[PDB]
């Protein structure tokens, strides 16, 4: 399926075939998109490589500035001039996100981050057991993770976890209770999960301990088993990556190495009745292309739904069709706990993303383009989210993290720049 929003990935210095430059990375990836008709006007870029924000800020901000160039067509004096040209450039950056090891994830770190533009963070938290992080001698702690959530859920930013079922020390049980715990202890709850099994690969310490007989890992039939479990009991507020990898099977020594695992998913979860509820699985682009059919005007609901993450409150609300279960658009909400940036007060409260399913070309259906943008439903839900926020919370201010590309579409709102973040007075 085609979408709207082209997804833009880029790595960082120590891909190969143009020594890791920011700008020709970001300009062939953007050509090699418009030569197959995917739009280009709205790019969300990805920066991997998990140690970014331990780079110098110099190399930081250089490397952000020359994606933004690439988009932008043109030379700037500085990243502040590239973030200002893209904000009505041709190529749009609606969306900026930045992976990270959970102890790079300090306030000092996340003011660098807020100040590239980033709008959502992934975090390698691979377990929440402090025990197979140490047998696996990762660099960080659960305790680590759970921190970086709170401060990053308090900055307004979205939170992924990068997830690995049947890590060494690990098993079915103990990876299904993970599943269970981060969607159900308010110190976790991420906005987003990217899941694969633990692969070994040669060269790393995973390959070391297969080696000496110490990880045996995990078949299709538990990464299977496992992942069916975790998709089963998704919240609605959890938004998951398609099921892959970009490791080709020549390289995996042992582990998982055929290449559809996401479908073998699915039809293992059709044998066994289990529904999946969350974002991917519901949003309507999805559901056209995987069932035909589409929202049924006549049951289209503003929902909502609450629940305790980092010490304080998530609102998610929601579009939906909620005859056919099919989501449309989502708003989310956060009453914050401890911030620290300087534009968050006691009386602030951050929408901390805004998501209409737009433009979408079903290659395999006969309606061919399908779009629920500029029919009012982001506007709507911004509104109720305003009235929340000042009727029920009682709050003054309200934040919303938005895209460099995006800011014209909350200034159309009444939204002006607050340091960071679009912000309006309630």
């Amino acid at each position: 399926t085609i979408s709207g929003v082209a997804v833009v990935a880029v790595m960082t210095s120590p891909g190969l075939m143009f020594n890791f430059d920011p700008y020709l990375q970001t300009r062939a990836r953007i050509e090699q998109l418009e030569k197959v008709g995917h739009p280009t006007d709205k790019i969300e870029l990805i920066i991997m490589g998990g140690t970014f924000p331990a780079r110098e800020i110099e190399y930081q901000d250089w490397f952000i500035k020359r994606c933004l160039d690439a988009m932008n067509e043109r030379e700037s004096k500085s990243l502040e001039e590239a973030q200002k040209i893209n904000e009505t450039a041709k190529h749009r950056c609606v969306a900026l996100c930045i992976e990270t090891r959970p102890d790079y994830c300090s306030e000092k770190e996340i003011n660098q981050m807020l100040k590239l533009g980033a709008t959502r963070v992934e975090l390698g938290v691979q377990s929440i057991y402090n025990e197979i992080l140490k047998l696996c001698k990762r660099g960080h702690s659960v305790e680590d993770t759970i921190k970086a959530t709170q401060l990053l859920k308090d900055s307004g930013l979205k939170v992924s976890y990068h997830l690995m079922p049947g890590m060494p020390g690990s098993s079915i049980e103990m990876d299904k209770k993970m599943f269970k715990e981060i969607f159900t202890n308010p110190d976790f709850m991420p906005d987003m999960v990217k899941i694969y099994p633990c692969l070994v690969i040669e060269g790393t310490e995973l390959y070391e301990m297969w080696k000496r007989g110490e990880f045996k890992p995990y078949r299709e039939e538990e990464a299977i088993e496992v992942i069916s479990y975790a998709k089963s009991i998704m919240p609605k507020w959890v938004r998951t990556s398609r099921i892959q990898r970009d490791i080709p099977a020549t390289v995996i020594v042992d582990g998982v190495k055929k290449s559809n695992l996401g479908e073998l998913v699915y039809k293992y979860m059709e044998k066994k009745g289990l529904r999946c509820r969350c974002i991917r699985c519901r949003e309507v682009g999805h559901v056209y292309y995987k069932k035909g059919i589409l929202p049924d005007p006549e049951h289209i609901k503003l929902v909502r739904e609450d629940y305790e993450a980092s010490g304080g409150t998530e609102i998610f609300l929601s579009f939906e069709d909620v005859k056919n279960d099919i989501l449309i658009a989502f708003l989310r909400l956060r009453d914050p706990y401890k911030p620290f940036r300087k534009e968050i007060d006691d009386k602030t409260m951050l929408v901390r993303q805004l998501h209409v399913f737009g433009w979408e070309k079903a290659l395999t259906r006969d309606i061919k383009e399908v779009s629920w943008q500029h029919m009012g439903y982001g506007r709507m839900l911004m509104k109720e989210a305003e009235r929340i926020a000042k009727e029920e919370f009682g709050k003054k201010k309200i934040l919303v993290t938005s895209g460099i590309g995006v800011r014209e579409y909350y200034r159309k709102l009444g939204y002006k720049r607050v340091g960071a973040y679009m912000g309006k007075e309630l």
